[PDB]
């Protein structure tokens, strides 16, 4: 009988022919197989359903942005964001090479496009052979290496021939046989484009690839390998239905210009035509502002690339144009109707948290659990996983090694929390006080005389954030209601942590132009009220909100300490004040309290990681005759319990939400004219949600280290991001 007809049985030990010391791994891509195809038509796909039911499955594998074939396939086999592995789209221009990349051109085989270390190169360096029957990058010499058996891409090769060849490769003698294999099919991507994702044609394509996977499995069974092979069935992205009525043309606002080139689609990019001469001198900001807030409920938004949501990690490469566009679901953008393909086809490329962009993942074999359904994870985590299946040490990458251990019968790698590399000190009281220039109102209660586990636990119930910032000088400042990690190198707080219960009340009093000098920290001129007084360029904001006073009735005066302020634009205060005066109270009511950590972010070189000291010094600004460092973003992490009966101080299990809010000196991003503040501030927050791990990378902080969950369980928590359901 066939493999699909056999009953599902646990493979607790690999059942291998004597000529196999261990099971191979096969990575099998079904291009453009959106996660929902299996949600809805699983009854029509018996083979893929058995792999899912007898294996390890997630309803949604999150792809990378932009959700295109080449960036995502290459992310899968490198563990890297496209901005790091260099393949940021199927078509690219590189201003330093002055070259264009495309899939149907000679440049596809130019090794200079492909960065990082794909898994077959990792394997080569560690004496493991590879056999690839198509995979982006696998027919290109990368690090002077090619797969041991590889095929130049040719989409005309019949699907059956591809599967048959891998089955012959598996019969080679040990000294020639690969241990890692790839297979790739162009369906159901092709039918999804030509006829739309919801069509009888896509269904026929799904049935066709399901039959083909069964041909593979039956071949493995014939070879005695169907219980000696770790199968990863995967896709690169999902599929959306495009419309000629949902297509933006920039010539509507710019006129019929030809001095710019637009990469059309849902993740459009813009550069001048006169390159490389004007690639950097072109006035991108003027163009972006001419395209901002032009329509009510505008379905596209221009972004200079450092200002895109950090969760997309789409800016560091010089192949990413300085101007990009963010598109609503189902919408696309081109310069004009002549600079695009057909406007009514299936398409992809959109935000990688859109539901219809989500991808397929099934793991089947000795190493994978049987009948396990796990929460969503990003495809950059798969490289580490394949390294564990193959016995390989991973190259440095963006996956969190160990975060997928719950997919495995017997985890290979036991992860550890990162060490604290900061220099921690106690900050003593200095008895010298200076005039800050403040004009505190009469109802503000002064701190007349300046000169603890329970208080400590209340403020940091999961352990204090750890300082990963190498050799950075930090002292902890304890208050009754919050804890501060204070930077002695920057003279501003790196984080503040406090807990906010459902019944806690906020104060109504004003506290304008009022601060109290923290005698435990060195006094800076940019600590004083007089620095920010009538300062049109810059104001200051608080990390812990002074209106929150759990025990007393007035403004919480300890939150007015100079150790609790950060430089803050007036425009961003609209967001920050609404967040802390309105949203936080509702979230505490919805979540039975929330614990909060917030702080500044400095990522001036837009690489998603904290800046070195030399980078900070280069980006200092003189404002009112003083050097000042203005954060690029502000982060906030909200934690509460899975069970609503528990307060954030007694959680059996954690519920985490994180955000990395851009710190812009206007609110043009939100097109605020005619909108309720309730709507647009919360909409901005949702768009700029992030993984906890994203916050960790960009601040050099590590969270939750005193929790009793295993490190791998905490990595799952910290790598999660909610999908926007359509
Ligand atoms: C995703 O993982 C990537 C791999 O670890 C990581 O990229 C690495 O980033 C570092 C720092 O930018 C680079 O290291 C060196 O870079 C230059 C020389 O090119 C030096 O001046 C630096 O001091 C440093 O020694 C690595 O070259 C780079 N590796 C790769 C493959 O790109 C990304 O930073 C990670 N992304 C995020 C958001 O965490
Ligand atoms: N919008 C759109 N792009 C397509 C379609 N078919 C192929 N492409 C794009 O054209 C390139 C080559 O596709 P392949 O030849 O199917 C890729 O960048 C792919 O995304 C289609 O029907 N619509
Ligand atoms: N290794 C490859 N080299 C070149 N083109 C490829 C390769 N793999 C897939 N393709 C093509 O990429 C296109 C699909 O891209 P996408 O629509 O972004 O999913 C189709 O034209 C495929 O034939
Ligand atoms: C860039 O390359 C193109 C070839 O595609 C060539 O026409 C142009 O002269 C080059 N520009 C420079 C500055 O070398
Ligand atoms: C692509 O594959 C088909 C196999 O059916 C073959 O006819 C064609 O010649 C191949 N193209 C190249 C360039 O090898
Ligand atoms: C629109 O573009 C022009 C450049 O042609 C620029 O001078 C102008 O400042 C832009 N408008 C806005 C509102 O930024
Ligand atoms: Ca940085
Ligand atoms: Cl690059
Ligand atoms: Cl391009
Ligand atoms: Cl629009
Ligand atoms: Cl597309
Ligand atoms: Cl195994
Ligand atoms: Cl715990
Ligand atoms: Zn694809
Ligand atoms: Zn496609």
């Amino acid at each position: 009988k066939s493999w699909v007809e056999e009953t599902c049985e646990s493979i607790d030990t690999p059942e291998c022919p004597a000529e196999f010391e261990s099971p191979p791994t096969l990575l099998f891509s079904l291009d453009g197989f959106r996660a929902e195809y299996l949600h809805t038509w699983g009854g029509l796909l018996p083979v893929i359903s058995k792999l899912k039911n007898c294996g390890t499955y997630t309803k949604n594998m999150r792809p990378m942005y932009p959700t295109k074939a080449f960036p995502n396939h290459y992310s899968i086999v490198t563990g890297l964001y496209p901005e790091s592995h260099g393949i940021i789209d199927n078509k690219m221009y590189d201003p330093k090479m002055n070259a264009s990349f495309s899939l149907k051109s000679k440049e596809k085989f130019n090794p200079l496009w492909y960065k990082g270390q794909p898994i077959w190169v990792t394997a080569n360096h560690q004496e493991v052979k590879s056999g690839t029957y198509f995979w982006p990058g696998s027919d290109v010499e990368i690090d002077g290496i090619l797969p041991d058996i590889y095929k130049v891409y040719n989409g005309s090769v019949p699907f059956e021939e591809r599967i048959l060849a891998v089955l012959e490769w598996l019969q080679l003698p040990s000294h020639e046989r690969p241990h890692f294999y790839t297979l790739y099919l162009e369906e159901p991507d092709s039918s999804g484009h030509s006829h739309g994702p919801v069509s009888s044609e896509v269904i026929k394509a799904l049935q066709k690839v399901d039959r083909l996977v069964g041909m593979l499995m039956d071949g493995l069974k014939d070879l005695g390998l169907d219980k000696c092979l770790n199968l990863i069935l995967i896709s690169d992205h999902g599929m959306e239905q495009g419309s000629c009525k949902k297509y933006v043309y920039l010539n509507k606002y710019l006129g019929d210009v030809n001095n710019v080139k637009v990469v059309y689609g849902p993740a459009a990019r813009l550069r001048p035509t006169d390159v490389p001469e004007t690639y950097y001198s072109f006035n991108y900001e003027a163009l972006a502002k001419n395209l901002s807030c032009r329509e009510p409920n505008q379905h596209f938004r221009p972004y200079l690339k450092p200002f895109l949501p950090k969760r997309l990690h789409f800016a560091k490469s010089d192949r990413i144009e300085p101007l990009t566009f963010y598109l609503d679901p189902q919408w696309q953008l081109a310069l004009n109707p002549s600079e695009r393909k057909y406007c009514g086809s299936g398409f992809h490329g959109s935000d990688n948290l859109f539901s219809n962009m989500q991808a397929l993942f099934i793991g089947y074999g000795p190493a994978f659990k049987h009948g396990a359904e796990v929460d969503s994870f990003e495809n950059i985590e798969v490289y580490n996983l394949m390294c564990d299946l193959l016995g390989l040490i991973p190259a440095p990458n963006n996956g969190s090694h160990g975060s997928l251990n719950h997919l495995l019968k017997k985890p290979i790698y036991n992860p550890s929390h990162p060490k604290e590399e900061g220099f921690l000190s106690q900050c003593p009281i200095k008895s010298t006080s200076n005039d800050l220039g403040c004009t505190c109102d009469p109802w503000i209660v002064p701190i007349k005389d300046f000169e603890d586990d329970d208080i400590y636990h209340m403020t940091v119930p999961y352990g204090r954030p750890r300082i990963l910032l190498k050799q950075h000088r930090v002292c902890l400042l304890q208050q009754q209601q919050f804890l501060t990690g204070y930077s002695l190198d920057l003279l501003m707080p790196l984080w503040a942590s406090y807990t906010f219960l459902s019944n806690d009340q906020f104060s109504r009093d004003d506290f304008s132009n009022c601060l109290y000098q923290d005698l435990r920290i060195p006094l800076s001129p940019v600590h004083k009220c007089s620095y920010y007084k009538s300062n049109s360029k810059l104001s200051y904001g608080f990390l812990t909100p002074p209106r929150l006073n759990r025990v007393s009735n007035h403004i919480y005066s300890e939150a007015l300490l100079t150790s609790n302020i950060v430089p803050m634009y007036q425009s961003f205060q609209v967001i920050w004040h609404y967040l802390h005066d309105t949203l936080l109270q509702r979230y505490a009511h919805e979540r039975n309290g929330i614990n909060v950590v917030s702080g500044p972010v400095f990522d001036f070189d837009y690489d998603g990681r904290y800046d070195s000291l030399e980078i900070l010094k280069q980006n200092s600004r003189v404002i009112r005759s003083q050097e000042i460092l203005i954060p690029t973003h502000f982060f906030i992490v909200l934690t509460s319990c899975k069970q609503l009966s528990e307060t954030p101080l007694e959680c059996s299990a954690l519920e985490s939400s994180a955000y990395i809010l851009p710190h812009r000196p206007d609110n043009i991003e939100s097109c605020t004219h005619g909108k309720r503040e309730s709507s647009w501030v919360e909409e901005l927050l949702t768009l700029h949600r992030a993984r906890v791990t994203d916050v960790e990378l960009i601040t050099g902080l590590s969270f939750y280290q005193d929790r009793q969950e295993s490190v791998s369980e905490l990595l799952r928590l910290k790598t999660h991001l909610p999908i926007f359901s359509q």
